[PDB]
């Protein structure tokens, strides 16, 4: 069970490459899309690229970028719904909210009002 992490602003998928940078795409086919959410427990999961298995991660610094370090508590999220399908998804440990920008760049933001935080979650 695989899911789309979808801008609610641009319609842009949120992809992981397999350099470890993160960024969002139109392009359906691109195999750095699918993701699968991975229960924590605790009201926490992690946000996993199915093609190279690598974790989101939302660093200290705001910056965005893919590990294998299961360790760093920066892959830890929340999926907070906003009703009607639309959800944030928060790190846990440092409170940013995950952000794609218009222009396709992915950052991290304390910004409750950001347009780029609303995301949509669809299945495979």
């Amino acid at each position: 069970h695989e899911v789309l992490l979808r801008s609610t602003e641009t319609g842009q998928f949120l992809r992981i490459n397999p350099d470890g940078t993160v960024d969002g795409t139109r392009d359906r086919s691109d195999p750095g899309i699918q993701f699968q959410i991975s229960p924590e427990g605790n009201g926490e999961v992690l946000l996993r690229s199915t093609e190279t298995g690598q974790f989101l991660r939302i660093n200290p610094d705001g910056t965005v970028d893919g590990t294998r370090d299961r360790s760093d508590p920066g892959i830890q999220f929340q999926i907070s719904p906003e009703g009607n399908g639309e959800v944030l998804l928060r790190s846990t440990e440092t409170g940013q909210f995950l952000r794609i920008n218009p222009d396709g760049t992915v950052d991290g933001t304390r910004d409750r009002s950001d347009p780029g935080i609303q995301f949509q979650i669809s299945p495979e």
